[PDB]
């Protein structure tokens, strides 16, 4: 296979460890020196040219923002199967972290200002992706990672789409996306815009504010489109600042043109956080 951007890492340099999630695995990557590096490995019927997976991975390897995960490379192993090499993040995903915090043994009770800072981190990463014409298409707390220094990075770009680029071979997976994070207009035919990500960002904010609750208690996935069509939205979480709830609600306006951009959301959240004692 041709790799013009040199994103492929030799398969012999990678040693696969335990399963982190389901798939994501732990791994050890031998560097130029005798040293080993702890990494994570993501592995994902009519398929596109593998050269395009490598080109997309090479483009993401050039992402440089503290709130966006940075791909290390791709390892190919045999029918070639690509595996994405990522920095190892021992704290894991934000969604599980929020649930663990509601246990005596988990992280301490998360202060309201730490919850807000997690949202600022995500809006900063999304502003960076949005400005580069990337649609995440799977934004949720389970797809945000906690760095060792407790800053959040947006991650899991496996089903993302650069605006105007080809997307035929992702359609089958896009059709299976969890319905409770999808914008009302994107539910009918699974067609996404930057405003679809803004809707998902509002849902993600609500997940952070509720400390990991599943969106829309009492509403089943099959009832979701009709529920939103009737104008119903996620309810204000207990102790959620009214100002914060209004920022979340602006992400779910029926007309996508009425929702704010990530730059506006980000500034609104930074100002709200600064105003707190
Ligand atoms: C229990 N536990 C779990 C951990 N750590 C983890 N758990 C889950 C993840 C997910 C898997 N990640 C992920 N971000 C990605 C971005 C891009 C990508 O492909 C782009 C190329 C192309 C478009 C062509 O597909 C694939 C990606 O996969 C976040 N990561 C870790 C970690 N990094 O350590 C600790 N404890
Ligand atoms: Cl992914
Ligand atoms: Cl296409
Ligand atoms: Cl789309
Ligand atoms: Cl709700």
């Amino acid at each position: 296979a041709m790799d013009p951007e040199d994103v492929v890492i030799d398969r012999n340099l990678l040693i696969l460890g335990k399963i982190l999630g389901e798939s994501v695995m732990e791994g050890n990557l031998k560097q130029e020196d005798g040293t080993s590096l702890k990494v994570a490995v993501k592995t994902m019927s009519s398929q596109r040219e593998i050269e395009e997976f490598l080109s997309e991975a090479a483009c993401m390897k050039d992402f440089s923002h503290p709130n966006v995960i940075r791909l290390l490379g791709v390892c190919i192993e045999m029918i070639p199967k690509p595996m994405v090499i990522l920095p190892f993040m021992k704290y894991g995903d934000l969604h599980t972290y929020l649930l663990y915090s509601r246990l005596e043994t988990g992280p301490k009770h998360i202060p309201l200002q730490t919850l807000l800072k997690f949202m600022v981190d995500i809006a900063l990463g999304m502003e960076y992706l949005s400005n580069r014409n990337f649609l995440h298409r799977d934004l949720a707390a389970r797809n945000c990672m906690l760095r060792d220094d407790m800053t959040v990075c947006v991650a899991d770009f496996g089903l993302s789409k650069k605006i105007y680029s080809g997307d035929y071979y992702r359609q089958g997976r896009i059709a299976k996306m969890p319905v409770k994070w999808i914008a009302i207009e994107s539910l009918a035919d699974r067609v996404y815009t930057s405003k679809s990500d803004v809707w998902a960002f509002g849902v993600t904010m609500w997940e952070i504010a509720t400390r990991g609750m599943t969106p829309y208690p009492g509403v089943q996935n099959h009832e979701m489109y009709d529920y939103l069509l009737h104008g119903h939205r996620l309810k204000q979480p207990e102790d959620c600042l009214d100002e914060l709830y209004e920022i979340m609600y602006s992400c779910w306006r029926t007309d996508p043109l009425d929702r704010p951009t990530f730059s506006v959301l980000r500034l609104q959240l930074e100002k709200l956080l600064e105003s707190l004692p």
